[PDB]
């Protein structure tokens, strides 16, 4: 029963996209973030220390897509995770 959920952490400011991917249970290994037409899946960047952030380059910022790699060894793609006008302080995912 795959039911994960992220959380746009405060890490987001200018062009940062932080997420508090954590639903208790499994473990944290690595995370991969997408966009729409950037350049295929792009492994996140553990720069926040507690969460995963992403530096956007394009002027447009629509929905995102994730597919962590839990230490346990279980991946899964996620579409329509974050909305259009996301608000840092909520959850957006399947």
């Amino acid at each position: 029963v795959p039911k994960v959920t992220f959380t746009v952490e405060k890490g987001s400011n200018e062009k940062h996209l932080a997420v508090l991917v954590k639903y208790e249970g499994d473990t944290m290994a690595e995370v991969e973030l997408r966009e729409h037409g950037s350049d295929e899946w792009v492994a996140m960047t553990k720069g926040e220390g507690g969460v995963w952030t992403f530096d956007s380059e394009e002027p447009l910022q629509g929905p995102f897509n994730f597919r962590f790699l839990t230490e346990k060894g279980m991946k899964n793609v996620f579409d329509d995770v974050v909305p259009e006008k996301y608000t840092i302080g909520a959850t957006y995912a399947p």
